[PDB]
């Protein structure tokens, strides 16, 4: 337990929220009800995904080699590979628009002919609940709860579908990076970004969180489980004691109401531990006092 850093990071008071999907809608799979009541303590959570250029500073110091460049490949969205041929190793299976890319990481984050020079602030990705977890140990932080991070993505609202309130597109206007157009063949980057976005595009919610919807993935420190709300603690909810996959929430850059609307402030995902690709990434987290 490295001395402990706040930095980058708000302090939210917690209290009593609603969590869980207030309208229904949700897929039911993911366990998104029931809307159950849970009690927080206050704690910090970083206002940002962290960066490139953050997460760079960790691997300057630590020579810590990522999940993606230990198994040699990571996915890389097929419409921005940018390898040569004899890099791709052909379409991840089940979904033909992940690319395999030999050599694709968080520096390269589109495979070997690309770099991450111009995009310092942009939040990091080819991160596994591995790397995150390590990154935040290394920074004096831990990563959030889902609990943890649902609450501090509601902004201080309760019951909405968004972190900004129902409408998506409030007035008519994007304040969110995900996908518009016929996926997954055209993007019209109507929210101003095909693929990442920098870390504080838009607006911050109500606690000061930027981009808690879409943009990347985020890695939670619970273990996935669709029964757990009708099971959990009231307070400080950890998630169950084993499980599968770890969770994700918050939707990315390619999230579309056609199959994955999953930027909805209570929709949930998941994914196994050691698992990467160009869409996901973290924020860390802190206890509070
Ligand atoms: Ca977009
Ligand atoms: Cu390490
Ligand atoms: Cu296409
Ligand atoms: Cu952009
Ligand atoms: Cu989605």
């Amino acid at each position: 337990a490295r001395p402990r850093s706040t930095r980058g990071q708000v302090r939210l008071p917690g209290g009593e929220f609603a969590m869980g999907d207030a309208f229904g809608e949700g897929y039911p799979a993911d366990g998104e009800t029931p809307v159950h009541t849970v009690r927080l303590r206050p704690f910090h959570i970083d206002e940002t995904a962290v960066t490139n250029a953050r997460f760079a500073a960790f691997v300057k110091a630590t020579g810590h080699v990522t999940d993606a460049e230990r198994f040699g490949s990571s996915a890389v969205f097929h419409l921005v590979v940018a390898a040569p041929d004899a890099d791709v190793l052909g379409s991840a299976a089940g979904a033909p628009w992940w690319i395999n890319v030999r050599g694709a990481h968080w520096r390269r984050p589109e495979g070997a002919r690309s770099d991450i020079t111009g995009r310092p602030n942009h939040p990091v990705v080819h991160v596994s609940w591995n790397d995150a977890t390590a990154y935040a140990r290394w920074a004096g932080k831990r990563l959030p709860t889902e609990a943890e991070w649902e609450y501090a993505a509601r902004g201080g609202l309760a019951g909405r579908r968004y972190a900004w309130g129902d409408e998506l597109t409030p007035g008519g206007r994007w304040r969110c990076n995900i996908w518009q157009g016929r996926f997954p063949h055209v993007n019209t980057a109507e929210d101003g970004h095909l693929s990442t976005a920098p870390v504080k595009s838009y607006r911050p919610n109500g606690h000061g969180l930027w981009n808690t919807a879409g943009n990347v993935w985020e890695w939670c420190s619970d273990w996935f489980s669709p029964t757990y709300y009708a099971e959990s603690p009231t307070v400080d909810p950890h998630g169950p004691g084993t499980g599968a996959a770890r969770v994700l929430r918050g939707g990315s850059y390619l999230c579309h109401d056609s199959y994955c609307n999953r930027y909805r402030v209570a929709a949930r995902s998941s994914n196994t531990p050691d698992s990467s690709s160009g869409n996901l990434g973290f924020r860390c987290a802190n206890d509070a006092d």
